[PDB]
Order: C-alpha cells, then sequence, then structure tokens
C-alpha cells in the first residue's frame, strides 16, 4: 500500500471547548447561510432549472435550509450522456489514479466536517453526536472503498495455469448506473453508495431524497473540488417516484444501488427484473431495505448495561434508522427489572431543536409525523402504552420518546417498521422463545442480545437470523470496515457496506486467454 | 500466476531414434541454406548493406555457412533513432502485454529449436548436446525473465506509509542500450541479453559476435515474427572494434550489456565511465569477462566421478567457455588417483566435424586456433605436455584435448584464460593449499570441489571465491534461474543472468508523493 | 523481526518550552567547547597528525568551532590496511549481530540529539529545525538500514530447484571502500552513506566535507561508543582533491559511495570505471550529484498553499540542498497570483546567526558566498531581480533571499546549480509546456508540482522525469523509508537511499550447488 493502514474517523463528543466553539462557529455559518440555492451538477458543471426542490427545517418547518434545481426526464437524459461518455474513459484510469482521487475527495470532507454537521442538524435533524457519527461514516467510506478497490486491480483473478498459454482473468466495471439515497443518512450512506462504484470505473448518476438536497449538493461540491472528470458523479435532486423511477426503468441504467423503504426496494427489484424495450444487459440492483430490529435480554444480564444500550439503540435520531432497536424482547426474569430501567433512562430523555443538541430532535417531516403518530394510535389498541405516544409543542415535528409494552409478537407494531421513537416491548418465556420471536418478522438486519452467558451468546450468533448482531452493546452505529454492514430477508440483497465484497457487486470478470 | 510455474527446457539428449532423425533434417535444412544472406533489422524491417559479413563453418573452413549486411556508423545511428523513437511507448506497455510477447517469442524459439541447434553445430562448431543446451538456455532466459519483470510491475517498491499523503514508489526502464555479445553461447546468452533489458521497458541494439551472426540473424527472425514493435529490438552484425565501440562511447547510448574478453570488458568499462560530449546520464555498463575456472579434488573424493566432471567441464564445447575448468588443483592425496582417471578418459574423446556429434569439434577460428596453439608453446616452456597438445588433421580447426602437469600456481597457463581444450594441472599440499591456489587469480566466475568431507565442502561454500561454486559435478552449464549466473572480481560486474536480480539492473526508481 | 516496525524519529519543531529548554543549553554547551581538536579514528582509536583541519563558524567566520587531524596519504594507507584486516571478520558477523550493533549506534545518537543539532547550527548555519531534521534523518538511517539489511541475510535468493542438488544462492558484501560526503547534510548523509555499506558486512573508510569535520567526528564517537569493531569504520579528515582523490583512485578500494557536486562526481565516476595498476576487480562507484529542480504551478492550485511550498523549499537551509526548488514553472494563468504572494512571504524571511534559529542562515563559506554572488551577478543579465540579490551586514556569510523572475529556461541560472537562496521564475503558457521546461535540464532530482487538475498530477507522475516527485507539497525533506531519495540523468546514479534496494548495491551474488 501507499498510504497508512485504514483507521475509522473518531466521531465528536464535543466535550472540549475546542470541539464545541468549532462546531457553534459551523452552525451560525450554516444558519446565517439559509435560503441558498444549489443547481444540479451535470457534465462536471452546474446546471440549474425552472422548477426547485424546497428543504425545511424539520426543527422549525416554516425556515427553508436552502433550495436546489428539480431534475425531469430531459435531466435525466443528459446526466445519462454525460455519465456514459465518462464511463468510456474513466472505467480505463488506473486503479491507483481513481484511488487518489477518492483519497483527495476524503480530505476535502474531512476539512469540510463541521459545516456537513451543521447542514445534517438543520436540514435532517441530527443532535450534535449523530450528525458527527453520520458525516465520519461518510468519510470511512471514502477512505475504505480507496484502499479496497486496489484489491482488484488489473489482475486480481486467481486462477488455474494451463500448459502453453497465458490465461489471464480480471475485473472491469459495469458502466453507468443510478443512486438512490436515504434522507437519515444523506451524507454516510449517500456517499458511500456513490464512491462505492465510482471507484472501480463505474460512472454515477446520484438522486438524493427530497428532504436532505442541500447536504446532497455540499457533498457534489466536494466531488468538483476533488476534480472527478466531468460525467463521472451527477447530481440529479428531485422526486423519487418521477425521476428515480424514471432512471430505474431506463434500459441504459447498467445498475441499481438502492437504500430506503421496502415499500419503494420491491418496486425496484421488481423493474430491475424486466427487460426494458432495447435493454442489453441484465440489470443489476443493489437493495438496503430497513427492517424491524430487537434487543434480547435475559436474566443473566447486567441490566443497567443493557437498559442503556436500549435507549441509544431505540432513540438515537429519534429511531429514523434501519438499524434502531424498535423491538425490546424480555425473558421473565428480566422483564420487570429491564423494563423499570429503560423507563427511568426514557423518561429523562430531552427533546427539542436539533441545534440545541438535545437527546432527540424532530422527526424528518410532516409526513413522517403523520406516519409515526398513525402507528403510535394503531400499538394504543394492540399494546400498553407505558411512556410518551404524543406530538409536543412546537412548530418543528417534536414526539416524545414513546414506549408500549406487553405487545403481541405479531402485532402491527412488533412487525412492520415505524421509523420513529417508539419501542416496542414483548415479553417471552425464556431465551428460546426469545429468538424464536426475534426472527418471525419479514425481516433481518439488525439484533442484539444482552447476556452474560455464553451458550446463549454463542447460541445467537449461529441462530438469531440478522445481519448485523452485536452483544451487550448497542445495534446501531454499524462502524465501515469493522462491521460489514448489511441484511437477510426484506432487509435487503444483502449487499455489506464497508467491506471488501460490497465493490464486487460493480464489477464484472472477463477472462482471456493466449495460446502461444 | 497467469501461465505455468517456470521449468528448465528439457535438453535434447538424442537417445531416441526420432530425436536423431528430427537432428539429421534439421542439418540438411540448414546446410540447404548455406548460401543465404540476412540483412541487418531496424526499425521493423531487414536492412540490407553495400559490404557484407562473411561466416564459416569451422569444422571445414572453406564452406560458407552464410552472410549478413555490414553495419556501419550509418547504420548504427539509424538503430539509434529507432530504439529512441520505438522506447517512447514501449515504455508505456503494461508488464503483462510485454511479457507476453516475450513468451510468445520463446514459443516461436521452441518450435525452431532443431533449426537452430543444427545452425550452432555449422557455424560455431558445437557438437549436439552442446548446441541442444545452448538453445534450451535461450528458450530458458526468455521464459524466465517473461516472469520475473512481473515482480517489478507498477507499483512494487515496499514503502513506510506517512499519514495525509500517498506515497508510490515503483520502477521505470532506463531507455535505449546496446547489447554485445559473444560467439560461444551464440543463442543463449545473446538471446538472454537482449530479452531481459527488453521484457521490462527498454529498447536494444544488438550487435553479435562476427563468427555467429548467422545464427544471430535467425534469433531475429524469430523476434520479427513474434511482433516486437519497431525499433524494440535491432540487429546490427558488424565489427565489434567499429560499429560496437561506436555505440558503446556514444553519448546517446543509455546502457551497455556486454559479455566477452576480459581485454575488452575492461575498455567498455572505462569509456562507460566517461561522459561522452553532449551526454545526460550517467551510464550503466554491465560486464561478464571470463575466468580462470578451477575444479579441486581431495584425497576423500569418488576420483571416478571426479575425473568424469573435470573432462566434462574442461573440455565441453572444446574448452571454449567463461566457465571451463581450466585449472585442475589436486591434493597429494589425489593427484596419482585422480590424473590418471583423467588421463585415460580424456585419451579417449573424439575430435572432428561437429555434425557427426565427436566429444569435441573444432575451435571456432583460424585466430582462436592461433590462440590456442600458443598457449600450448608457452605451456611447454611452463609445464610438463602429457596429452595432446597438437592440431590435428583436416582444414577444420581440429585441436586435441591438452593436458599440462606440474604447472606452477602463477604460470601464465594456470593464471590466463586459454579459451580451448587445455588442462593444467597443480599439484598441492592439503586443502587449505588448494583453496589458496584456487582463490589466486585475477578472476571468480566458476569453480568447483569433489570431495565426501563436509568440513572442506562448507568451507570452500563460504571461501572458494567463485560466483558459480559446485559440488561433486561439472562447474559447467549453469542453469536458468536455478544457479545464477556471474562472477567476482576481473571475471565482470556479477550481473547474474538467469536470476531475479538480473532485471533490476535495467530499473531506475521514481518516488512520487502526494500530500491530499 | 526482533524490534518494533520502522518509524521515523519525529522533527523537533521547538513550540514547548522544554524543547525550547533543552536545546538552549545545548547550544550553549557546544558554544563553551569551541575550538576542541578532534583526531582521525582509525583501527579503532583516534590518530592525531601534524597538520590540521579547521572549522569555522559561518555566523560569525573569525570563530573557530574546532579542528580535526588531517589525512595525507599515508594515514589513507594506515584506514585501508585496518579497514580490509577488518572485513575479513566483519563479513562473517551474523547479520542479526551487525543490525543490533546499528541499533545501538542509532540509540546512543538518540539520546546525543540536541548536541548533535547545536553543533550543525554552529558548524555549517542550519537554524534550529533544519539542524533537527538532518540528525533526525541521521537516526532514521541507521533503524531504517539495520532492519532492510535482515532481508538480505543467509541465503536470501529465491532460485528455482533442481533434481538431487542443493542449490543455494546468497548475498556477500564487497570489501572495503571509501565514503566521501557532503557539507550540506553531514551528518544525516554522512551517516547514511556508512552505516547503509557496514551493515551488510562492508567496511569502510569515510571522508567528510572540509567544512563539516567536527560533526563528522562526533559521529564517529557515537560508533566507537556503539563498539563497531577496530577498522570497520575510519573516520579520515583532509582534502577532496587530495586524500578523497588518492582513495578513488586507489587499486584496493572496492567501491565509493559518494554525494556532492555534479563536477567531483563526474571525475569519480570515470576514475572509478579505470582499472588502477594491479586492481582485481572492476570497481563500483555510487555518486548522487544534485540538481536543478523546479517547482510547477497552474491555474487550479491553491495558491497560498503552493507560494508556502516554494517559500520552504527554495530557502530552507538557504537553498543550499541539492533537492532544493531553484526553478519555479508557472502557468500563465497562475504567474502573477503566485509570484505576488512568493514575494510577499520571501520578503518576511528573516536572516542571521544560525543560534538565533532565524528563517535563514549564512551560506557554509566565504568561497559559497563567493560562488552564489557570483551566480547573482550573472542573474541580474539574464533574468529581472525582483527580490535581495545582495550580501547583507555582517562578518557571516549571508545572503538575501533571491527572486529573478522573466527567466528564460536555457538562461545559465535556470540551467546550473547555484546551491544558494536564488529562486528562478520561469513563465510558460500552459501544464504541457511546463513539463516542458522543466525537464529541459541535464538534472532530474526533485520535482514538484500544484494542482488541483488530476489530469496534471497523474500525467506529471508519468512524465515529470525526476526521481522524487511531490504533488501540492514542498519538494524538501524526503523522508528515509517514505520517500526513497535518488534521481535520474546528471542527478547521479540513482542509488536510493533509505529503501530496501540501497543496501544491495554493496553486495554480490553467489550460487553454490552441491550434487547428492
Ligand atoms: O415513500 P418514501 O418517500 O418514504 O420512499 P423512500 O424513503 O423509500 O425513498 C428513498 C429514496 O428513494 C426515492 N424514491 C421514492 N419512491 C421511489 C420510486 N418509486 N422509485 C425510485 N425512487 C423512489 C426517494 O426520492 C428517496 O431518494
Ligand atoms: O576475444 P573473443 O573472441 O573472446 O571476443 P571479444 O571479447 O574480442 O569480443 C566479444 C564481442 O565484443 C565485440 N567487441 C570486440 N572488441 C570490441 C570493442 N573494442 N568495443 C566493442 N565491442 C567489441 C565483438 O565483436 C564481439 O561481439
Ligand atoms: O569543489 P567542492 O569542494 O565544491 O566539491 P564537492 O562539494 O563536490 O565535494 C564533496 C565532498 O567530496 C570531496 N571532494 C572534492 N573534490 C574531490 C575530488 N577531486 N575527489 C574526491 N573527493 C573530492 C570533498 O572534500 C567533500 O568531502
Ligand atoms: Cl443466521
Ligand atoms: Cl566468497
Ligand atoms: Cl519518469
Amino acid at each position: 500500500m501507499t498510504v497508512e493502514p485504514f483507521r475509522n474517523e473518531p466521531i465528536e463528543t464535543f466535550q472540549t471547548e475546542e470541539a464545541r466553539r468549532a462546531m457553534r462557529e459551523a452552525l451560525r455559518r450554516v444558519r446565517e447561510e439559509f435560503g441558498r440555492h444549489y443547481p444540479l451538477y451535470i457534465g462536471g458543471e452546474w446546471v440549474d432549472t425552472k422548477e426547485r426542490m424546497v428543504s425545511l427545517n424539520p426543527s422549525a418547518p416554516s425556515e427553508v435550509v436552502g433550495t436546489t434545481a428539480k431534475a425531469g426526464k430531459a435531466e435525466a437524459e443528459a446526466a445519462l450522456e454525460a455519465a456514459w461518455k465518462a464511463f468510456k474513459t474513466w472505467k480505463d484510469w488506473p486503479q491507483e489514479d481513481r484511488s487518489r482521487l477518492l483519497l483527495k475527495a476524503a480530505a476535502l470532507m474531512r476539512r469540510r466536517k463541521r459545516e456537513l454537521e451543521a447542514t445534517l442538524v438543520y436540514e435532517v435533524g441530527k443532535n450534535w453526536v449523530e450528525a458527527s457519527a453520520d458525516v465520519a461514516e461518510a468519510i470511512d467510506f471514502i477512505e475504505y472503498y480507496a484502499r479496497a478497490a486496489l484489491r482488484y486491480r488489473y489482475p486480481a483473478v486467481e486462477v488455474v495455469p494451463y500448459p502453453g498459454e497465458d490465461n489471464e482473468s480480471f475485473y472491469v466495471p459495469l458502466g453507468a448506473g443510478v443512486v438512490i439515497a436515504p434522507w437519515n443518512f444523506p451524507v454516510a450512506i449517500f456517499t458511500g453508495m456513490i464512491v462505492g462504484p465510482v471507484a472501480v470505473g463505474n460512472t454515477v448518476i446520484a438522486k438524493p431524497a427530497e428532504d436532505a438536497v442541500v447536504v446532497g449538493a455540499k457533498v457534489f461540491e466536494i466531488f468538483h473540488e476533488a476534480g472527478f472528470p466531468p460525467g463521472v458523479v451527477n447530481f440529479l435532486p428531485g422526486v423519487g417516484e418521477e425521476v428515480g423511477a424514471y432512471l430505474v426503468e431506463h434500459p441504459r441504467i447498467r445498475f441499481i444501488n438502492f437504500t430506503g423503504s421496502l415499500e419503494v426496494g420491491l418496486k425496484i427489484y421488481e423493474a430491475a427484473g424486466r427487460l426494458a424495450p432495447g435493454q442489453t444487459w441484465f440489470k443489476r440492483a443493489y437493495v438496503e431495505t430497513g427492517g424491524k430490529d430487537a434487543i434480547i435480554v435475559d436474566e443473566t444480564a447486567d441490566f443497567d448495561l443493557a437498559a442503556e444500550g436500549v435507549v441509544v439503540s431505540a432513540y438515537g435520531f429519534q429511531g429514523q434508522k434501519c438499524s434502531a432497536a424498535s423491538r425490546l424482547i424480555l425473558t421473565q426474569g428480566a422483564y420487570e427489572p429491564v423494563l423499570e430501567r429503560v423507563l427511568k433512562r426514557a423518561e429523562r430523555l430531552s427533546v427539542g431543536p436539533a441545534e440545541e443538541n438535545p437527546d432527540l430532535g424532530p422527526v424528518v417531516s410532516a409526513e413522517q409525523e403523520r406516519k409515526v403518530l398513525s402507528y403510535i394510535e394503531i400499538g394504543k389498541n394492540e399494546g400498553q402504552l407505558v411512556l410518551g405516544g404524543k406530538r409536543l409543542e412546537g412548530e418543528g415535528y417534536f414526539i416524545a420518546p414513546t414506549v408500549f409494552t406487553e405487545v403481541p409478537p405479531k402485532a402491527r407494531i412488533a412487525q412492520e417498521e415505524i421509523f420513529g421513537p417508539v419501542l416496542s416491548v414483548i415479553r417471552v418465556k425464556d431465551f428460546a422463545e426469545a429468538l424464536e420471536v426475534a426472527n418471525d418478522t419479514p425481516y433481518g438486519l439488525t439484533g442484539g442480545v444482552y447476556s452474560r452467558k455464553r451458550e446463549h451468546l454463542e447460541w445467537a450468533r449461529r441462530e438469531f437470523h440478522v445481519g448485523n448482531l452485536y452483544f451487550n452493546r448497542k445495534i446501531t452505529g454499524a462502524l465501515v470496515g469493522v462491521q460489514p454492514f448489511g441484511g437477510f430477508k426484506l432487509s435487503g440483497t444483502n449487499a455489506k457496506t464497508g467491506a471488501l465484497d460490497y465493490l464486487r457487486l460493480f464489477l464484472e470478470m472477463k477472462a482471456v486467454a493466449e495460446r502461444f
């Protein structure tokens, strides 16, 4: 290697005066910047449009964080032309050259770290630390994929030799594809889904989520300054069901990288399986679709340690994470002790404008608020409400940390992804039944077990069917490189991000033999 | 990694009827082409000249084996322009591509093996087996270097990482250089010295020895058919002192790869150290300059095995090898037993036209004959002639296997390289004195020890100062890859051919750092 | 390994009170030591002489930092006898034993770090940080070569196996050689050129530069305390053209390791190519001969970052570095913005006695002052003087940072190494022409490019023909292990210091086969 061994970007806690000072100034500059307009980015240049996308401050929705241009079918076609044209030469860049480009991008992102975090606080309502972890993760994706990509450099395939011939197998990129990102990790997942494919030679048209178009534009400012060739990466903020669907169904889109709801993921995967008119390849579609994550606690666990991890896992970023603990499965012996600790901890959580660095900020939008409050009403008819369950006063979309107990395993609130600060507690007899209930959902993304009994931990290691399992610690915050992230069942296609395998998904192999 | 592991090309022994049949047919085809004229090869095409070179059959010098063009200064300049023009793009070829080209050349040579061996027999007087080993070695050089070159591909240097930077070191070729080859291994060494530098990106101007211009041209027929780009390899048969010296002293020759006499090697090394008018680099000159190799035998040895190895080493190819055993150092207890056995074996050696596969063919030329006969006369005044020492009947330059005994260590025939079938026998007290006499010459190429005493063998491993040492076996016929070949002291610059280290000599290193 | 992974010795910045305190005390003790006399070091003992070498303080030349004995031909012969005698056994030391000796030497040097830096400040006029980097580099050479040498331990050569035989190839040291060092890095390069050869079994006679004999003696005090066997390393301060030339031309000197001017390097390389009377080997000569290093800046660069790097690169240690940026090539779009920033930065540079830790100390000697002022006069007739260009008031050899602009690419000041604080600015149309001008000098040591355009950086990576290339950072201060140091063309033989390959230059290979 020609760079130092990968290390995860430290997540800022803001305990020191220097950190608080830097963050206050970043928050103030971003705030003073409200209302700014960001154009589309196609073929290496910013391109404006007549229509626009508006991004509001979830902590005070009367405030416009900023606006962006709006991509329709015409802009989609333009981006496609630029991306395919760019692919023609981008695919031939030595891998070392492409990786150095990503490393430059990571360096530029790191320098604008505070600013990006501040933008997350205002645009999507993350408190300070949640914002810091998001940006740190994005930096990690770039650093990790830059190095990982070199493991696939020409000619990387291990083959069996043959007398009188040279037999060489190597990987080549797929082409131009589309990236459709979520709003909950608008810098991290947005960046990761883009730079992975791009690092190995693909070109990308990125479609940021409606609620996070501004931070997406700022990421592209970094790509532009880094110097990615025209067409290699394109920014197309717009409506998913419109320009997003258009690209997914397009005959000239080689692959689709998607992270979001199961509803949309199911549509994309189905569409990808169809041969659009004139299409000349079988589309590849990678989808990460969330889950209904549970944390199990048995009577041998450290109850205080468990309650702490459950609260962090269930309410971090208002429970708006595909990794969030939305289910708490407690064995008979641990039910009371753990539930009482969880409630005492959760009732002390603060809720307020994200800029104030509360424990919980607001949910991301009115629509999200509607969805979460709606599930709370359903919950009142399925389980026992024992904490919160209501909207708080204020313009922002504030929902109090909520807890339902005595919830039936097959209740809607114990099966459907709510994506809000709502925890469903399920009582079970023992560990065996705990695993039963844990596995009995259509998902399989994250999971956790708090227990001191080795046999239960090792049993879960083999039988708790989730892609990311954690013992005696929070089940959120998967670190790039450390914990390959991706699930099973309806949580997606198991495309592990922050793992060597991720890049192989954006490559195809060629075997060339020469008989001398 | 994309081809089978390296293996040495089997040396044909002609023990089967099919092998003999094939050789007889190759000999017929080759002699039926004795009238052919081979032009120069410059910039991808054969270019003829007014003057010419004539090659005779040393087994019947009135018979012409062929003629070639004769390169002068004008042709040297033409080749130089073509080689530098080619270097500009040849240096940028992926190493994998350059290696495949060599592998193709090896495959072609292997298919024309009998034809080349037959040409060696008629042009330089090698018997069948010596001819076969020569061609097999050339094939080995191509196969080995094609593979070794890949160990230096971009970016191959191991460096220490530094924070915030990419530090990449890699190898790059030198440019255009001249290869000046000997007549004793006109296919193997001629091929090795050319393909080694070429394999890693350099371009070469090859100047074959006057006595083997025809077989040198046939090697280029192979290079041409293999498809080396115009200018990469150039064929310039001509007078060493003329065209050879012109290139060596030229300010635009980047390196010189030479194998031949010490006399010429010393001149070349001195010239290489000077800055010619307008020259913009420090020239690298690699010179292998023969030796005065000895085989030591103590009283614990298997005398029959030793006598066999001595005869093989001293008279193989009429002793015209830089590795030939020209000194036989015997301790008191081994003297009589060994000398009598060597004499009995040597007196049974046949001598005659090489095509009849005798034990010994003729020496290569009238000049060589004059030199050898002169040393024989000198020997008569320094030691006691006990075998041979006469020219044999026929126009061919046949000289009988010769043995001198009671030769003083510092005698001219015990110090100077005769390059003929002349073995000097020196008697010593013990092994320690044997090592002292072995080391006391200006040379250090090959050497051997016949003994069963482990302490004597391991002692020699450390104190017998020669680049290639052999225990209880012949000291000639070093195999590519198995025995890196090159010596110490006045035997040259220790450029180990058939070894990974050989290619490093034709590369320079660049270190590029990028601060992100 | 039996030691921790190599890490570069930290370069002291002296920002903390502890560092300033330690340095002030070291400077005071060295100063109080002025006038001390150091003898020659031959055969493990200090040997005085009648004549002496005088070392003055360039910041106040009336002060004698110290004096040393003076080696003539008689002392050279004595050192040669001691070095060859020492080689006899030193070559047989297990590599692990030799490396541990170097590690001990490094530990002793590290403990006397402040003292050595202080000696550099007074003897050669380096400010505090330049002095710190010099000593840190020396420590790095010892630490790096100690480990690197183990990679060559018996039996290190990868060979192809053969049926019924043991085939073992291994490296052995060359013998006793001479090291001729420069005055600009009298601890670093002096140490590196000595310990590299010595680590693998060679013995050395070291000839320090006239202006840095005292610090050279202090290095030998460390070697002595470390315990290198008598004769392994010898200290011979004296006149280069006298005792230096004597050793270079001597028939019993096996190799020459030289760093200095191109004029002397050319003479040494030529002499090394000659066979002195009675010489029994082909001499090896490694020469690093400086350069005419340029930094290129295009219109896409961070002009502030570039101006800062240019000033550090051009004036660090008064531009008395073979790596110093003596040329600034600016494209049309970057000319004005960068030149104005360079001038504003350079005009603020302080000049004064090195002990005061100014930005620039004095040039090293009266002769150097004469040479630099002379080139300034030539510059006034070739380009436009826009800053400095004069001597400052004081006894010390102080020259103001100088800048010439509108300099013709082929002007003497844009082609010849001035080795002073003189920068030549060259205006060009674009990057293509920038590379043209950059490569058009007889040298090829260091180079740099400030640019944000990936295509220009990657183009330079392959076409800016210098051994050490840096992007968006200073082109001086190559770190051992991180950036193999050595150039192309007339900058030397490309012997990369602080790289694994460096040690191979002081070894020759032996292949020993045993047929069972
Ligand atoms: Cl599982
Ligand atoms: Cl030896
Ligand atoms: Cl280069």
